[PDB]
């Protein structure tokens, strides 16, 4: 999974 | 899954 | 932010 | 931020 | 997984 | 920040 802020 | 803020 | 796959 | 795959 | 801030 | 794969 990916988290981009 | 992906989270983009 | 940006996510490009 | 950026994520490019 | 990836985290980019 | 940036992540490019």
């Amino acid at each position: 999974g990916n988290l981009v802020s």
